[PDB]
């Protein structure tokens, strides 16, 4: 068994546009690295029934890179508002050990709201993937509008994962006003905004307990006016899409990079790609 693995996430609030054709940039595949796992996470509207009927265009081309390149698709889960894939190499499966099991939590008689988690085990270490999705407006259990709920954290089982990753738009954003935030963007200041950014607020209230994030060096992801890199600044500039990672048992997990793909312009977000290093 290996001593590390590498994983790359990627999430969007992609809302109703499709899956794009350089999926290589979306995935961090385009300066030739090799990921042990990739997680793909989207947000948006219609996913399940599919009336734009993109679900066929999704796997043929998903399915078309990724293949080739020596991934297993373990799971691809989707609602109304959610997508959750996991892909893996192939050559690190056994299918006695593996255990794939994914949940889907909802929160709303709808289904809106909620989320998803896949797990698995390779090398006899357990990964989990979640994401999630909230509304302001929502009732929740937690009373607060954040994405967080305590079934769709594998850190509080009896048994927690070895590795695990939370990616998607947690809800949080960033609690000044408009003016304020893009002065802030327009002088490069991230961390006087993020001083901001509400995931510090959902912590105190006990959300996302020792879930970290890594360093955010780029500027808010949202809301773009799209094709362009234009503030829409009828709302405050925000960071929607997050990845955060912990270990139920103690093992380093290191992020390498943490960036928004800037490149991917088409909508009001900006896609979010994570790469880390885990030690088994
Ligand atoms: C641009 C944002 C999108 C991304 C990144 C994305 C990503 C994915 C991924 C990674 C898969 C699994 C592919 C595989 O089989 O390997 C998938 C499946 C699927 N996607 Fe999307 N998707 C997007 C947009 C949409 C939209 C707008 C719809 C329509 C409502 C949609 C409908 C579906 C459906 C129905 C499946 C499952 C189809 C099946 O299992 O036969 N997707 N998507």
């Amino acid at each position: 068994p290996p001593a590390q693995l590498s994983v790359h996430t990627v999430s969007w609030n992609s809302g109703h546009e499709r899956a794009p054709t350089n999926l290589e940039e979306l995935l961090g595949l385009n300066s030739g690295e090799t990921p042990d796992v990739i997680a793909v996470a989207v947000q948006g509207f219609g996913f399940q029934t599919d009336k734009p009927q993109q679900g066929p265009a999704c796997v043929k081309n998903f399915q078309s890179l990724l293949t080739s390149k020596g991934y297993t698709k373990l799971k691809n889960t989707i609602t109304e508002t959610m997508g959750l894939t996991v892909y893996c190499l192939e050559k690190h499966l056994d299918q006695n050990t593996l255990k794939n099991e994914t949940i889907i939590v909802t929160v709303d008689d709808q289904k809106k709201s909620g989320g998803i988690v896949t797990s698995f085990t390779i090398y006899n270490k357990r990964f989990s993937f979640t994401t999630s999705r909230m509304s302001d407006e929502d009732v929740t259990s937690t009373n607060t509008k954040y994405a967080y709920d305590t079934r769709l954290d594998y850190s509080k089982k009896d048994d927690p994962s070895d590795f695990l990753f939370w990616i998607g738009d947690l809800n949080v954003r960033v609690e000044t006003n408009a003016t304020h935030a893009k002065s802030l963007v327009d002088q490069n200041n991230i961390d006087g905004l993020m001083a901001f950014d509400q995931l510090k607020k959902a912590k105190e209230q006990k959300l996302f307990d020792g879930w970290t994030e890594p360093q955010v060096t780029f500027k808010p992801t949202y809301k773009f006016k799209p094709n362009t890199d234009e503030y829409d600044l009828s709302a405050t500039p925000s960071w929607t899409d997050r990845a955060l990672y912990k270990s139920g048992t103690g093992k380093t997990i290191q992020p390498l990079s943490y960036n928004s793909l800037t490149n991917y312009k088409q909508t009001e977000h900006r896609p979010v790609l994570a790469k880390f290093r885990v030690t088994l």
